[PDB]
RNA sequence: AAAAAAAAA
């Protein structure tokens, strides 16, 4: 029943986000990371609910909402890096119709399998174009691509392809 | 063109 709560604005505050989530059900605690002394917020947070039902609901119905000015990524809380490191059941999404945010890219890829995470990457101006969608499964991934890459979504057309970080690159 | 993240203070 944890949720690491990010992609936060530099302001946004604990309290803020028991607002945001207290709605979902009873929580346990919030914390916000911020930095040792100088206390510049780590862009994060940790959402612990009472019920993990609630923590699964405010998941599945919290995410992506805007606070401060930016849509925030939840997931359940997996604080060892391995995978996110190691992109294995990450893959990269190209020339998106900008009218395609978070929610609109988690939609169309949820039905792959568990997405662990996801995120239409955006500047000032909007959609930027492209995103990831981390799956919990390589073999997910791998049906994402092919069964995606090309094909036209919302007149444009996608290129699909594993994650590739930027050392590779 | 385009190639993310997470330090329980
Ligand atoms: N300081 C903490 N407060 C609340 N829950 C925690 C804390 N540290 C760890 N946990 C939870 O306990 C699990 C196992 O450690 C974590 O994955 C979190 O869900």
């Amino acid at each position: 029943a944890s949720l690491y709560v990010g992609d936060l604005h530099p302001d946004v505050t604990e309290a803020m986000l028991y607002e945001k989530f207290s709605p979902a059900g009873p929580i346990l605690s919030i914390r916000v990371c911020r930095d040792m002394i100088t206390r510049r917020s780590l862009g994060y947070a940790y959402v612990n609910f009472q019920q993990p039902a609630d923590a699964e609901r405010a998941l599945d119905t919290m995410n992506f909402d805007v606070i401060k000015g930016k849509p925030v990524r939840i997931m359940w809380s997996q604080r060892d890096p391995s995978l996110r490191k190691s992109g294995v059941g990450n893959i990269f999404i190209k020339n998106l119709d900008k009218s395609i945010d978070n929610k609109a890219l988690y939609d169309t890829f949820s039905a792959f399998g568990n997405i662990l995470s996801c995120k239409v990457v955006c500047d000032e101006n909007g959609s930027k174009g492209y995103g990831f969608v981390h799956f919990e499964t390589q073999e997910a991934a791998e049906r994402a691509i092919e069964k995606m890459n090309g094909m036209l979504l919302n007149d444009r057309k996608v290129f699909v392809g594993r994650f590739k970080s930027r050392k590779e690159r």
